[PDB]
């Protein structure tokens, strides 16, 4: 049995941008652990559907470990026992009793503590969930943690110059398509949405990318789901069989088709809201000394005076600082600020790459170009309700044009021939 001031559990992005927070609040050698189910340190996991993909200059670890992506110093292994941060890797958690601050491991060990981080992050939903038929062979391959990444550049490095099926319209089918597209595949993406990104592409935004995806190569099938999997004798997919009644041969499938909060070991000890477990603005639960933060938390949305989920990598880093802010600003009396998030989610694939700040919501305008062939494509689109901008979106922005459209998501400027002088919209706010 150990015994730790501070457990962190799960070895993820909120755990290490927690870990970096601890050390510059002063934490002191022996006082943290951080539990993890991986093999390796926390890292940037956006890496491992963009970088790690590429067949050449791939990012490999311990290049992308935290807290690099957000430009900050890297966090090896040797970082934190030089610190005294326990790093327990390997080690799947599968019993949380709250009540006696005590964890046990999935070989039967035990851990306590004063104060937990609950950082177990999302799961990824699998066709074999929903028992689709032949779901379960050989090269329909998921992409969540670095050992899926590894698995999946395994079956490209095997499978080159052949046929891939991208299962998924959303963040992954996006990037993974043009990954696969990139590493010499022939690519099919399928999705039973009217157009890809429908959460937050417009018609318009969608069917740029689209075109531009169809301009590279990839063909799309849409208004459709895959139904099951035929496979070889010795049980390696050889085809996806569509609701529509086509069969798409392969010898890749990759499935993108959404996660769910890591939140089992909690069910019932902890108040849940919209799929995730109940936080404050400082990310405690319904229990004192218990926070959630990342892809896990509700939280309040100040700035939208609303709780809120959500699944991305800029919250995760700030709502773990936000946390360990709020957890030694306790211990030694004084005052932390509420989290104020600003959302900000971003994608890149082929040449391109995208922001997004704020909230989707009212009508839409587009503006700048919008031709898919190209060059560079800068274009975007504002979403006005009330009178007042509230989201911004752009494709292909320089750091000047991006911090211009989050500074009028921020401000929610009000009005207007927007769709003249446009992106120049931005940049007199
Ligand atoms: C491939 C990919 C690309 C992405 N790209 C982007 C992007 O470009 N932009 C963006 O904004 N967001 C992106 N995201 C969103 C995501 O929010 C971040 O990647 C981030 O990982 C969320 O961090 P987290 O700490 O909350 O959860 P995670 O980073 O998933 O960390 C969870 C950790 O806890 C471990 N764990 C979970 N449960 C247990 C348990 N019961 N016992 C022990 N250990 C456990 C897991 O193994 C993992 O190590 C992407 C996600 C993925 C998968
Ligand atoms: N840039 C980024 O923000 C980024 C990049 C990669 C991954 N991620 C994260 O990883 C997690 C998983 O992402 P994801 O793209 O798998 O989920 P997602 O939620 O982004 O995509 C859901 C999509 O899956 C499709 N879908 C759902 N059920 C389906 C079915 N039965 N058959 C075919 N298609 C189906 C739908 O069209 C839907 O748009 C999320 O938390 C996400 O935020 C984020
Ligand atoms: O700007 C970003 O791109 C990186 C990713 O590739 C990891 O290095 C990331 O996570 C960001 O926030």
């Amino acid at each position: 049995e150990k015994h730790f001031k501070y457990v962190i559990l799960g070895g993820g992005v909120a755990a290490g941008y927690a870990a970096r927070e601890f050390a510059k609040q002063g934490v002191k050698p022996g006082e943290l652990a951080i539990i993890s189910k991986e093999a390796v340190a926390p890292y940037e996991r956006p890496a491992l559907s963009k970088g790690y993909l590429f067949p050449q200059n791939a990012a490999r670890l311990p290049g992308f470990h935290v807290c690099v992506g957000s430009g900050g110093e890297r966090l090896l292994p040797e970082w934190y026992s030089e610190k005294g941060i326990e790093l327990i890797l390997s080690t799947e958690i599968v019993k949380a009793d709250l009540a006696s601050k005590t964890l046990t491991s999935a070989v039967g060990a035990t851990f306590t503590y004063e104060i937990l981080i609950i950082a177990t992050g999302s799961s990824v939903i699998k066709l074999s969930d929903f028992g689709t038929q032949g779901a379960d062979s050989n090269n329909i391959l998921y992409l969540r943690e670095v050992d899926d990444a590894d698995k999946l550049v395994a079956a490209i490095q095997a499978k080159k110059g052949g046929k891939a099926v991208i299962v998924g319209g959303g963040y992954i089918g996006l990037e993974l398509s043009a990954a696969l597209k990139i590493n010499d595949f022939d690519v099919t993406m399928v999705f039973p949405e009217p157009w890809c990104m429908p959460r937050l592409f417009t018609a318009d935004i969608a069917a740029f990318y689209e075109s531009y995806y169809t301009n590279k190569g990839v063909k799309i099938v849409k208004g459709t789901v895959a139904v099951g999997f035929d496979a070889d004798a010795n049980g390696d997919v050889t085809a996806v069989n569509l609701k529509n009644g086509s069969v798409l041969e392969a010898d890749i499938v990759v499935v993108g088709v959404g996660g769910r909060p890591l939140t089992t070991l909690f069910k019932g000890q902890v108040a849940e809201e919209k799929g995730g477990i109940k936080t404050d603005a400082f990310f405690e639960t319904s229990v004192p000394g218990v926070y959630a933060v990342g892809d896990v938390a509700t939280f309040p949305m100040k700035m939208y005076n609303e709780l809120r989920r959500v699944e991305h990598v800029d919250h995760a880093r700030k709502s773990a600082e936000q946390a360990v802010k709020a957890i030694k600003g306790k211990e030694s009396g004084e005052s932390v600020v509420e989290y104020d998030y600003l959302p900000y989610f971003f994608s890149r694939s082929f040449d391109l790459g995208w922001q997004f700040y704020g909230d989707n919501v009212g009508d839409t305008i587009l503006f700048g170009d919008s031709d898919p062939t190209s060059a560079k494509p800068k274009f975007g689109s504002y979403w006005i309700k009330d009178g007042k901008v509230l989201g911004a979106f752009l494709e292909g922005g320089s750091p000047d044009e991006n911090k211009a459209i989050a500074k009028v998501a921020k401000t929610q400027p009000p009005v207007e021939e927007l769709k003249k002088e446009g992106l120049q919209f931005a940049s007199k706010i």
